[PDB]
C-alpha cells in the first residue's frame, strides 16, 4: 500500500530536516512518504550487495515527491 508511512513519521523528521508540513500538505505526502521507507531498503541492501558501503537515510522528497512537488504547486489547478 502507500499509506504505510504517514505524517507521524515524517513529523519526527520535519524537525530534523528543517521542512515541517503537516497532515494536511502531508495527505498527498503520504503516498511519497510510502517510498520512503521503500528507499531505506534501497541502500541497506545495496552494501548488503557487497557492493558498497552506502546506507539509506530517507530522503526528504521522500515525503513530498512530484506526487506532493506536483499536486503541491506544480499543475494549475483552477478552483473548479
Amino acid at each position: 500500500m502507500m499509506s504505510l508511512v504517514s505524517d507521524e513519521e515524517w513529523v519526527e523528521y520535519k524537525s530534523k530536516f528543517d521542512k515541517n508540513y503537516e497532515a494536511e500538505e502531508d495527505l498527498m505526502r503520504r503516498r511519497i512518504y510510502a517510498e520512503s521507507k521503500a528507499r531505506i531498503e534501497e541502500h541497506n541492501r545495496k552494501f548488503e550487495k557487497g557492493e558498497v558501503t552506502w546506507k539509506m537515510g530517507i530522503n526528504h522528497l521522500a515525503d513530498l515527491t512530484p506526487e506532493e512537488f506536483a499536486q503541491r504547486s506544480g499543475k494549475k489547478v483552477p478552483p473548479n
